[PDB]
């Protein structure tokens, strides 16, 4: 018949923990259903008119038809999606469809796979946009908290629930950012001094979560010198926006590829680091770490 | 008047940790004891005729003078040594002493320092041979269990306890390899997929630990494809050694720059690991995670 869920937004990077770490939001989210239909053919429909329809383009008709054909299914889907956020945000847009059409399908069909198989189906659905299955952002759409993307073929993700308070504030521009080109921009080697650093402070970031410790994750989040600094020039006024909440957050940083900035502010600060986002950008959401995909 | 302590011989690097993670080891460890006298001269006596005398290049004396310095102590100290094992073995052997010295003034003159400076103190020992104050040999020997050196300037150093049960098995061969040596033939440029790679599995073994995974833990530990491959070709056997034990240990790998090997046995195959690492090499020890210098 049919199954309806709420497919969250993540964070994916971290700072240090690029193309490893992902932390699930409760907000934003894309609220998709899938109902099962004769007609083997797969039909999207999607809010976002600069989405593809075409289900061998929009991602969640990628993901249906891999997991559909997998299984010798023999029926096909009419997947209706409502966007929490337009692509190239930063915000894990594509996989929240990705995610939670691998979810849908999972339950409308009654497969019984585990989070880490959705994990896997789900980054079929990223590589329509990559020519690589990356899983740093459907991983915490599925699971919920944070995870870690620790090695593909085959894939693995460790999960650590956040089971403290962390408030979060999200500021998302009006503009976009192809993650394709953001990486192309990055630097095609890295240096000695860079890898101890980044593998220090992500192992440091770890730690932080199983101690609870906000101002330790936040501050080694923020010493990355590799990746961050050179995406951040894509993004107006986001150096600005650092110093100017630097001493109100635990930590502040890219979103994804950009240009979505997260910041994790100081209980005693949060009205005003949120309106300091909202001065530079109107788009300002105030939330929390999520659970991942849910029934809706 | 004189204090007496055994300073912990330590395992860094442990793969993908290179820089970052150290290991202390119960065994072997050095004897050292302090004894203040009115001479302001430092004094020092060792069982090793390869290891100086002389306070200035000594590190025990290079610790020992750094720190009565600081706090003008106004005494000098005699130092004896007895090591538990060679320079230049990747067992933390200088570290040892130079850790042991820095808790030994520390006590004698009741200094009140915590951890953390003592190991700062012990780093300076660590420098008269690096022209940099490299910290995570000389962590562990103070913290006892697992460490993470996450920053320098200041020195910062996470610990974890190791809890659970951890055989370990360390095989040292006669040779020597040259620390400042084994640097310069590492590549000085990395690929953006080995930072990725090395930043996941790093943070993987720290969720081993927090998880008491051992299988987890010494997987992830084998990972790294930049420092231990080019390493590895300084030792005899050292491949070969990897290949024969391969699904009788949870891991194994260079301790330190080498030649030394480390590895975690399996319960069930400890007799049997140990036989074919001394097969190769005559000196091997069982021993255990330590918890880092005390009085003896
Ligand atoms: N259901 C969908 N939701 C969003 N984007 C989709 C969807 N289906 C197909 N796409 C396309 O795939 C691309 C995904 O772009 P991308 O910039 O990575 O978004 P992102 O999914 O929002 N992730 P990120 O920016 O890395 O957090 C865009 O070209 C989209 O048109
Ligand atoms: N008390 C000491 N114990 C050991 N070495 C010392 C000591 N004092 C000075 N040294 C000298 O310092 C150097 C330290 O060499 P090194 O090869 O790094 O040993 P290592 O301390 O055994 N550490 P590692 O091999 O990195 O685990 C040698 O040249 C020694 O002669
Ligand atoms: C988030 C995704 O776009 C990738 N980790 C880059 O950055
Ligand atoms: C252990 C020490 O020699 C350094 N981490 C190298 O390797």
């Amino acid at each position: 018949m049919k199954v309806r869920v709420k497919a969250p937004c993540t964070s994916a990077n971290l700072g240090v923990g690029f193309d490893v770490f992902g932390l699930c939001l409760k907000e934003p989210y894309d609220v998709i259903e899938v109902e099962a239909i004769d007609d083997k053919e797969i039909i999207i429909e999607v809010d976002d008119k600069n989405i593809p329809t075409d289900p061998d383009k929009n991602v969640a008709g990628i993901v249906a038809k891999k997991m559909i054909d997998d299984f010798n299914i023999g029926k096909g889907v009419k997947i209706t999606i409502k966007k929490g956020v337009k692509a190239g945000s930063g915000l894990g847009s594509s996989a929240a469809s990705s995610a939670g059409t691998a979810y849908a399908i999972n339950e409308l069909f009654k497969l019984n796979l585990d989070k880490l198989k959705l994990v896997d189906y789900a980054s079929y659905g990223e590589l329509a946009s990559s020519g690589a299955k990356h899983a740093d952002n459907v991983a915490p759409a599925i699971f919920g908290g944070f995870t870690m993307v620790t090695n593909y073929e085959p894939l693995e993700v460790l999960h650590i629930p956040i089971d403290f308070k962390l408030d979060i504030l999200i500021a998302i521009p009006n503009i976009s950012i192809n993650t394709k080109e953001a990486r192309e921009i990055l630097p095609k080697a890295v240096g000695l001094k860079d890898l101890v650093n980044n593998v220090g402070k992500a192992c440091g970031m770890v730690y932080a979560l199983y101690n609870k410790d906000k101002s330790l994750f936040g501050r080694y989040m923020m010493s990355d010198k590799v990746i961050e600094p050179v995406r951040g020039k894509l993004i107006p006024n986001y150096f600005k926006i650092k110093e100017e909440v630097k001493d109100k957050v635990y930590g502040i940083t890219i979103s994804g590829s950009g240009p979505s900035i997260i910041a994790f502010p100081k209980e005693e600060f949060i009205d005003e680091v949120e309106n300091i986002l909202r001065d530079y950008y109107e788009n300002t959401i105030r939330t929390e770490v999520g659970k991942g995909v849910e029934v809706v």
